[PDB]
């Protein structure tokens, strides 16, 4: 660690051009009390300041006061490089102009109130784009440098002429200056950026080892991958901070209704980009000008993409220019426009991770006055299939809340807005909460399961069944560190069946209601189409969607729907169940990656479902869930009767032990009807009322009215078709035992 | 019903949809042995076009819907 | 001129456009005190005959902010290197005059998702609105609107943070707002004085707009 | 070099497994007592393991089992080891514990695992095997 | 790819043979073979041995699915 | 071997009928 690079502190010092070193820093690195030194931060710029001993300093960080924190945009506790520069010498003159709101209300002579007194015998070490503060006459005047005769930094002896003009401006500018996108905001993509950032800056800062090692850089970036990912911003970062010439083309830009125009138009920009200087060319888009020349109907499609195939490479083709591609499919692309010397290096910028989405929130939650009490790292646990572009509508939306918040109960005051809210505004972290809970995926939302309202206290009984599906969910998504220091993947597939009216898919919204992974689902024929492979392109389009945007769950509704066992019909519908069997086979174990896809099946006909898909590895965990008996029947009566008035002696023991051979959805069809007749009660019983609360809860007398006409669900028939098959698969478990080693 | 594969399950769907997308309404499924047809087994695409629009009004009449008004 | 005071019955939906077209606009001091940009995309999606172009109408007479109307099919042509031209013209025009809000009515007509379609027109106009809603330098003090009848058939690029961030659904109305859409219709025909619009509201159950 | 993985010889047209197109047609059967000790081996390769603990009860109690059966088996155990070690961290909180997989979490395991194909589809296929060799008929040793 | 030494042994040897040498192919004037079917029950290790093939073995990969074309 | 019989059977039958 070099010692030259130091954080910044809070200031003891009050003076504008000054920062406070301490002594033994002075000793590490030779400087003095007024030795002008040079600070370089973040955003390429710099500024100018005194350095002065300072005991309570400690060398490690330096004290600067809050206008060259400003000027360096620097926060309290960010890192800058500074080192000296006696090579500046005494200003010949100097262009300051006030900024237009630090000055709405006076007018007059600024220069002999403020500037003058400022700048008096201090000879100050100022420099170009510099923002100082002046106080006087009971306000205090902010203004920018905007020209030195000297170069970029001056200072200002008392012979040095200081021009001040009074046209002030709104801090348009100023605000624009600040925004310059810069390399620390790309956080997320470290491998992508390190393979971009080095054949943009090494063959331009020193080219010595390329000299010396004989060989050419690679001069092309492809950058695909899914949409909302940061290629954009990594190509406005190298036009911003890369000081080589830039030339922006659009897709649809170049094209023209002159027959031989667009490729003109295409020569006219690479040789305006060669003409200048070693220059960098992004072309964004171009899917739009190269449609892979075999696809193609048109003629001006296939010139612009034979332009562009000669003048990328062929006979002096290009002299130290490099260009830059950005696409959302990388398929459509022409393999002559995928070459070597044109595109060869395609980095993949894709889904992030928890760390990089936690770098994203500590990118995009740096310039707000979040909290005393936010923390990200759960923020970024338990966000998990986003983009890295949702984030910013994470914290615009949590911004948005709480603006609608602070709205309401206090007055918006439409004439001007009161500015004592404007300095304790904050975002909490409820509101946080409540963005997560009211955002998706932006992958996702097209097949987004509507808001239903369960709870796992909600399903009654089956508590075997509740625990093993919550262990089987949230055991690779809330530890992934024992499954990677285990080394083995973990189990993913589970199938419900058993008789109709029995919870699989009140299961199935338990867990969509309140899982920590994100939810797909499909009915059973609902991924079937008319045309021939679209119910193919249906399935793959929606594992895709499931297995880019990881974890997600996918609740496969009707297996004996969407999958039969293979050529069941004596005469064929034209070959496409088996094609849509093989798919599902292929898509829950093939030639994947296999990240995270869990796969939920619920059906009521485990006979004609293929024994390939009940195998290991997409279905293993053939979960039965059989009919209640006494203890989970008073559990189901006590979960559908959770939100209701009763009775104080009401007893269910009775219901519990009378029924004996009933289900969930008979025994909610019992307590619908014990509802029905209570209000028809309180009906008749108003109406009485009325014409010469009456009920406040349901009686006994309901209850006992509404099961006369109580008739089971399943027959005699049915349930011993399902033993028998719950029976065959308790004899596949043969040759077995206790199995004491 | 329909000739196309899965045209009778989108019609299902689209009525089912129209059902309980201006809710209240009130849907008279006539000829539920025309419908239904009680599965079981027949080893033919007419059992299969059964299977498929039975188990498409399984999830469409009690599914993962708002199930508001039917 | 229809105003803010026509589309009762859905003040949930009213209230979350008219936050982002009024309070960035009227005064930004609490957006320039929280340092975060508002969000500058709506679509307006659900059943057809809703109001979401009767609300277009009301955030064109109501605001003080130029409106520049972009039809559907209107911006197309038939030579190459057109629609596109006209694309480019529509947001010049709209980002050159002052702040101003931009209403692109049938957005699924110029969206076919760039992979079920074969015309190479098609995907052209698809990556200049991809363009030109966000790249570099791409939007400044401008904000545009969406109204389309299937939510479906648009780009999942175009349905993305920045450029159609906050999709509203202007969905059917319960009781109160046919009450209030039955309110609203007839206060300028004198009809009677022994006439009551509770029942009549609650009676209809799957009347839209 | 065309690869075919098809788990259905019956649907398979007559004239692509004709020699020139397809020719090997090899046939991957079930694995045996010695060999289910192998995949026992392989698939637990990256794993700390009991030093006490042997395979060899595993690969003689499973007879009709396969690869993905075993895989479950192991799974299962990596699972009930991952619970026992997320309990005692919890309790270890409230007032690494388990280093490697133990024998009472693979007699857990084994308590809820069955075999993928059934005996019908076995003898479906030991059919067809059946059948390809009596395509192989008037064979022998073959004396010039 | 537990077990399956004769299987993994003819497989590997039926693709490395004709990209290794090609002198004795010609020497002998012969083509060489080229497709090879798996088949049996699910789940055995058709796909784990397409995955160890297309992992290290010096020939080039292209993977494509049933319906996928 | 490459045919199986009831391949030759149906084209034993399609040079009988023509
Ligand atoms: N990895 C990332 N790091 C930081 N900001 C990101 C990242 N990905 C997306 N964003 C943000 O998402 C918004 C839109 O991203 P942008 O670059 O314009 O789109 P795209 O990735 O499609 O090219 C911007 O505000 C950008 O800063
Ligand atoms: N085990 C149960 N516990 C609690 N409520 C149940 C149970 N079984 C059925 N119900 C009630 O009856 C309804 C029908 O159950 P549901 O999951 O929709 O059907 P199915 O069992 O056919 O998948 C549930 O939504 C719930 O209201
Ligand atoms: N929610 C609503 N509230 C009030 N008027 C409505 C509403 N929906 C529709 N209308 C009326 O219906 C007519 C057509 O509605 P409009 O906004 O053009 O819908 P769209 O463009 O979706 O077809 C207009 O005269 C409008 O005033
Ligand atoms: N012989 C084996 N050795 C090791 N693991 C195996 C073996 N057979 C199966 N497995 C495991 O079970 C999975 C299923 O095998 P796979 O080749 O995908 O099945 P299939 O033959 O149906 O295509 C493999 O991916 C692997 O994890
Ligand atoms: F430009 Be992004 F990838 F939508
Ligand atoms: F979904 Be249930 F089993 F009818
Ligand atoms: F008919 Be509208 F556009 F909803
Ligand atoms: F590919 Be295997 F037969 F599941
Ligand atoms: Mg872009
Ligand atoms: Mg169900
Ligand atoms: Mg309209
Ligand atoms: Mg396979």
């Amino acid at each position: 660690k070099k010692d030259n690079m130091l954080l910044v502190d809070d200031a003891i010092n009050d003076d504008n051009s000054v920062i406070a070193i301490n002594s033994n820093t002075m000793d590490k690195l030779e400087l003095f009390r007024g030795d002008t030194v040079l600070v370089k931060g973040k955003k390429r710029k710099d500024t100018v300041l005194i350095v002065l001993i300072d005991d309570e300093l400690e060398d490690g960080a330096c004290r600067i006061n809050r206008v060259v924190r400003n000027n360096l945009r620097i926060r309290l506790g960010d890192l800058v490089t500074i080192h000296p520069c006696p090579d500046i010498k005494y200003a010949t003159r100097i262009s300051v102009l006030p900024i237009a709101d630090t000055i709405e209300g006076i007018t007059g002579n600024l220069f002999d109130v403020f500037l003058k007194p400022y700048f008096v015998e201090a000879y100050r070490p100022v420099r170009k784009g510099d923002h100082f503060v002046v106080r006087g006459g009971m306000r205090q005047v902010e203004f920018k440098v905007v020209d030195v005769e000297p170069e970029e930094y001056a200072v200002v002896a008392q012979d040095t002429i200081i021009h001040w003009e009074g046209e002030p401006i709104n801090r348009e500018d100023e605000e624009n200056n600040m925004n310059e996108v810069g390399y620390d905001d790309i956080g997320g993509c470290r491998k992508q950026m390190a393979q971009i950032r080095e054949m943009v800056e090494l063959p331009l800062r020193h080219p010595q080892l390329f000299k010396a090692i004989g060989i050419k850089p690679p001069r092309g970036v492809l950058m695909y991958g899914p949409p909302g990912t940061g290629k954009t911003l990594m190509a406005r970062a190298v036009a911003n901070e890369t000081g080589a010439f830039f030339f922006l083309i659009n897709g649809p830009e170049v094209m023209s209704k002159m027959a031989g125009e667009s490729e003109s138009n295409l020569r006219k920009a690479f040789e305006e980009a060669e003409k200048n200087a070693p220059a960098i060319i992004f072309i964004d888009e171009i899917d739009s000008i190269a449609p892979k020349r075999d696809k193609t109907n048109g003629e001006v499609e296939r010139r612009v993409v034979s332009q562009l195939l000669t003048l990328m490479d062929g006979m002096k083709a290009r002299s130290n220019v490099v260009v830059i591609a950005a696409t959302n499919r990388p398929n459509s692309i022409d393999p002559a426009l995928r070459r070597f010397g044109r595109f060869d290096r395609e980095v993949d910028i894709g889904i992030p991770d928890a760390t990089g989405r936690l770098e994203v929130l500590r990118i995009h939650t740096k310039n707000m006055k979040l909290a005393d009490d936010v923390d990200l790292e759960a923020l970024a646990a338990e966000t998990h299939g986003y983009v890295g572009a949702d984030i910013a509508s994470l914290c615009s939306e949590a911004a948005m809340q709480q603006i609608r918040e602070k709205m309401d109960l206090i007055d918006l005051d439409e004439d001007e807005i009161d500015a004592e809210v404007l300095d304790s505004l904050g975002v909490t972290m409820d509101n946080f909460r409540f963005a997560l809970g009211n955002s998706n995926p932006s992958a996702l939302r097209e097949t987004v399961v509507e808001s239903v309202n369960v709870t796992w206290d909600d399903v009654g009984g089956l508590d075997e069944i509740k625990e093993e599906l919550k262990e089987t969910v949230e055991y690779p998504v809330l530890h992934p560190d024992q499954y990677t220091k285990f080394g083995l993947s973990p189990s993913k597939g589970v199938l419900f069946y058993g008789p109709p009216g029995t919870g699989k898919t009140l299961l199935a919204k338990a867990v969509a209601t309140e899982v920590s992974a994100n939810f797909i689902s499909v009915k059973g024929p609902e991924l079937l189409s008319m045309w021939y492979g679209e119910s193919e392109s249906n399935i793959r389009d929606i594992f895709d969607k499931a297995r880019a945007a990881a974890p997600t769950v996918v609740f496969l509704d009707e297996l004996d729907s969407i999958a039969k066992a293979r050529g069941g019909s004596l005469g064929d519908a034209g070959g496409a169940s088996d094609r849509v069997v093989n798919q599902l086979l292929t898509e829950m174990d093939g030639m994947n990656a296999k990240k995270n896809v869990f796969v939920i099946g619920a059906t009521n006909r485990p006979d004609q479902i293929d024994p390939a898909i009940l195998r290991p590895g997409r279905l293993d965990q053939l979960i039965y869930v059989p009919l209640p008996d006494e203890n989970a029947r008073l559990s189901i009566l006590n979960a559908q009767l959770r939100k209701t008035p009763l009775e104080p002696g009401l007893e269910l023991t009775a219901i519990a032990k009378a029924t004996q051979g009933f289900s969930g959805a008979d025994l909610l069809y019992i307590v619908q009807r014990a509802a029905k007749y209570a209000i028809k009660d309180s009906i008749e019983a108003h109406r009485q009322h009325e014409a010469e609360d009456p009920v406040p809860y349901i009686t006994k007398e309901h209850f006992a009215e509404a099961m006369k006409t109580a008739k089971r669900s399943v027959s005699d028939a049915e349930l011993r078709r399902y033993e028998a098959y719950s029976q065959q698969m308790k004899a596949s478990r043969g040759q077995f035992s206790n199995f004491n080693f």
